[PDB]
């Protein structure tokens, strides 16, 4: 396979909700319809849309963790960080 990331059936779910084709492409795609995922999934603060809250949704099932923010985006690397190795903060 390519040389970047692709998901099982229930996972392939998550990105088709964000009209993709599961995670089976790059970093820079992945969390592009990751971006558009919250968008429509509206999983953030009011006060602050930058700070995302994930509480029982399939997206906190897929990262492991019901939190994280635009500063903060480690745990879509540590997602990363077991298919391909590359960039983490
Ligand atoms: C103050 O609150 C904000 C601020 C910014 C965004 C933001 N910033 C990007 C981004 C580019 C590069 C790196 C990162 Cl970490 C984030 C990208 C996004 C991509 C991936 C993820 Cl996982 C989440 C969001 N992102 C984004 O999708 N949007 C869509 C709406 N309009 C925009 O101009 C920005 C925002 O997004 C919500 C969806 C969380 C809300």
């Amino acid at each position: 396979q390519i040389n970047q990331v692709r998901p099982k059936l229930p996972l392939l779910k998550i990105l088709h909700a964000a009209g993709a084709q599961g995670e089976m492409f790059t970093v820079k795609e992945v969390m592009h319809y990751l971006g558009q995922y919250i968008m429509v999934k509206q999983l953030y603060d009011q006060q602050e849309q930058h700070m995302v809250y994930c509480g029982g949704d399939l997206l906190g099932e897929l990262l492991g963790r019901q939190s994280f923010s635009v500063k903060d985006p480690s745990p879509l690397y540590d997602m990363l960080r077991k298919n391909l190795v590359t960039l983490a903060t």
